[PDB]
């Protein structure tokens, strides 16, 4: 289903508190997944595509690990979106 921004955030920020520990308000497009969300690409991959499937989104396993920001996967999440 379609989410925006904020509310897919609110839930990617939920999820990732499960891996790592960046505030649901802080979470932003702007930090970056492997520097500010201090996460690891299996990590990121791990409960951020247990994120990604929660609202029904189509985004490749791996490719997780390529966006460098938690906001870059979220804007891919919103082009990719069901």
């Amino acid at each position: 289903m379609a989410a925006t921004q904020e509310e897919i955030v609110a839930g990617l920020a939920e999820i990732v508190n499960e891996i790592a520990g960046i505030p649901v308000e802080d979470v932003k497009l702007d930090k970056s997944f492997t520097d500010d969300l201090d996460v690891d690409s299996l990590s990121m991959v791990e409960v951020v595509v247990a994120a990604e499937e929660r609202f029904d989104v189509k985004i490749p396993d791996d490719d997780v690990k390529n966006l460098k920001t938690v906001g870059d996967a979220t804007k891919y999440i919103l082009d990719h979106q069901a």
